[PDB]
């Protein structure tokens, strides 16, 4: 009697067999990338102040060992820790669609449940779970969340996207707990009937730190709902379609969930990785091209002070999300200016985060050359942007000199963090991970982690508990 | 910066001095009553399966001693347990308004937090909190929840009343933890931008057990959010007013909250107590009258078989909620049929849950008598029902016998559990508290708890941790 949307999620999470090398490879990289972010977040007091157990000194038998910390918490509280860490700085993977999100947030509930389950197994002389399950669970979570967010937008109804994290995590975690098909159904319904937080903290003038831990709390809630269904807690069959009290009517505006495709492994296969310049995603390929123009102008003895017109041929979303003519002296100003993030590269030949303030944002071309940037929209690009087989973030920059000679409009279809650029992006991703690892562990420990981590075959065999033990201080 | 609504709640909970002797007197009885309902819930496996720690074996320093058990949990979990217990069987106090609810549910987060602070203070040589302080917190939490619910219906908007519990408990727990006005403001704002649960589980065909622990879960969240605010976590000023991301425009259909009166101690002073026959509050009065008419027929040597007409002069609420004609299947239907609950008394001279089962429904006299039962609305009663100085739930029953003679009209305006019948109510409320104590503790404990519970001078001065120790198993 359970709504189809719910049954589809459960059946998928229960019987669907993933058979995609790309799916398991990307998941592999995603795990390391996510974990690394978590370690970097451990350098910020704003984050670490929310970590640990609710009551300091608490002792949990076979508690989840939170990476880079001393804490050994129960599955729920640990899920919140990991969840808040990995998403804190906002460097984890991304999935832009109808609804924006970071599927890697589900790692909180997954990792915690897997580690707790393994330590209990080993304690009882049983077989623990292996990192292979974690990868499988990740792929599945990315799907649930990734597919619903494909066409259904919740920021349009005032809700935050973390509700998808709670639904995904709940599904995967309940399955992982070995619950029956009934118990799992009950679990997912509870997630839909559960409350759904607002986005107030992601918008001005209330932009706050909750946007950093909202997901960690969502995935944590999932572990709690799943552990309840585990005890045999009842379900709510029409949690979504109920006539007046169902989710659809109450908070989805009397609409319904639309799906452009069934659950598979499409999401993980096309995830975006924050592993390049500190520039908004829609302006990534624009910066990469700005860098090529900088060295091509060098080999042509052309100073950035010769440009009298720079027309950028972007895509739909670009002009819509990043573009603002007129002076600006704030982070959200420069960090969201396709005109500015391209100005610096052409002027200095680099784009570091240390360029979105006032110190460097002084030069004339900082407010002058930017006034030579014309950003229009092209039908050819915006089409590939929505094309499921591409998902390009293409950009095209053309430099018009006073010498009556313009430069060959350079065009970058996919950013380095994109799925079709793994040959250039993975190296970067591995560098980031190695760096993050150094932030918390001694040279020796860094090598043990890195050596096992990079080896997929060797890592898939490792017992979840044994892998996380490599991150203990 | 912070919304007027939030600032009012915070100023009220930080500075308002309860100068009502009736407020403290009922808070006292409300305390023992709510604890007793919790003890009656332990005998239900559907409830106890959700109780206890998340991970068996967990050892929490200075943990909260959940009454009637042996658990020693963290404040957040203890809150859930207490809250789920006290509300489970639904014999908890009631506050009928634009939004129905049971303000005594906040006792979960209040006691857990108080007990935890006390046990801590002791461990560190500091002074513990006293029951007097939980008594004051109750009055304040009752006020926040009760006053907002006077003219603001969340029911009509799809959300569950439980959100008021969360908001109220958050304000009260936040201040109880000794946070600053700024931190408390942040706490209340965090509660508003939080996800508000649906009520899908209170309406068929989705009606489930969550309708029992929904409050325990809210008060538990209150404690959680409060402890995060204590760490310095920021708030959200226009959490309610925010243009499109605020609570009003997202969940309250763009409307603003309306307050017929300022926060004081009006709610505790007029709360209802379930301390009589097992009947819906809107009929409690009719049942009392029917009981008065039964023994009246006795002295007059008459039986319900000599009645040909029964006229019930009631109010609007009673009519549209419990005035049901037709067949009565499951006992639940009879549990909401005034003609039924009034039939039994006239016939058997009693009314117990047993009398609802088909086992007794078989008797044809019941259905036969129901036929002669007719009720009409009396504007005056409906007026008193809505009069803030009355809040009556009146019913009048007139019996007309085939004998040609009719009895005088038996009028009863206020239920025995109404603030205007405490003199009659208290004795009945106490013996209810006694029965529940017997459901879990032996003779000595039942006596040890009662003697302390009744002696208010003693109770108030008693440290919270020393009082809950009595309820330990």
């Amino acid at each position: 009697e359970f709504d189809r949307e719910i049954v589809d999620i459960v059946d998928y999470v229960m019987n669907y067999e993933i058979s995609s090398k790309v799916a398991y490879d990307t998941a592999h990289y995603c795990l390391l990338d996510t974990l690394g972010c978590g370690l970097e977040a451990l350098e910020y007091p704003a984050c670490k102040k929310l970590l640990g157990p609710i009551v300091p000194g608490t002792v949990v038998p076979n508690g989840v060992r939170v990476p880079g910390t001393q804490f050994q918490l129960d599955p729920v509280q640990a899920a919140f820790n990991i969840g808040a860490m990995i998403r804190w700085l906002d460097f984890n993977d991304t999935w832009l669609a109808a609804e924006w999100g970071h599927p890697s947030d589900n790692l909180g509930g997954i990792l915690a449940t897997a580690d707790w389950l393994s330590r209990n197994a080993v304690a009882s002389g049983k077989a623990p779970l292996t990192m292979k399950q974690v990868l499988t669970a990740m792929i599945k979570a990315h799907e649930i969340q990734g597919c619903i967010a494909l066409e259904n937008s919740f920021n349009r109804v005032g809700l935050d996207h973390v509700l998808l994290v709670k639904v995904a995590s709940t599904a995967v975690v309940a399955e992982m707990l070995g619950l029956t098909r009934e118990e799992i159904l009950n679990a997912v319904s509870l997630a839909w009937v559960d409350g759904q937080s607002l986005r107030t903290y992601r918008h001005a003038p209330n932009t706050g730190t909750r946007k950093s831990w909202a997901a960690g709390d969502a995935t944590s809630r999932a572990v709690r709902l799943a552990l309840m269904a585990k005890t045999g807690e009842m379900g709510y069959p029409s949690a979504l379609t109920a006539p007046v009290w169902g989710f659809y009517d109450v908070s989805f505006k009397g609409e319904s969930f639309r799906f452009q495709r069934p659950y598979g492994s499409y999401v993980m296969e096309n995830v975006l990785f924050k592993i390049s310049f500190p520039a908004e995603f829609h302006s990534q390929t624009a910066v990469e091209a700005a860098m090529t123009l900088y060295e091509q102008m060098q080999a042509a003895g052309k100073t950035a002070a010769d440009i009298e017109k720079v027309t950028i041929r972007t895509h739909e979303a670009c002009i819509r999300i990043i573009d603002k003519k007129g002076p600006l002296n704030n982070p959200a100003d420069r960090d969201h200016c396709i005109q500015y993030m391209v100005a610096i590269p052409l002027l200095f030949g680099r784009l570091t985060a240390a360029d979105y303030e006032d110190n460097v944002a002084q030069d004339k071309r900082i407010d002058a050359l930017r006034e030579k940037i014309n950003c229009f929209e092209d039908p050819a690009f915006t089409a590939d942007y929505h094309d499921p087989e591409k998902r390009a973030i293409a950009n095209a920059i053309t430099l018009e000199f006073t010498d009556g000679t313009r430069f060959e409009e350079v065009v970058v279809e996919y950013p380095i963090g994109h799925a079709r650029r793994r040959q250039d992006g993975i190296p970067k991703l591995v560098d980031k991970f190695k760096i993050n690892l150094a932030r918390q562990f001694p040279t020796r420990q860094q090598q043990r982690i890195l050596e096992v981590s990079l080896d997929r075959a060797r890592l898939e065999q490792m017992p979840v508990n044994e892998y996380l033990d490599l991150y203990v201080i």
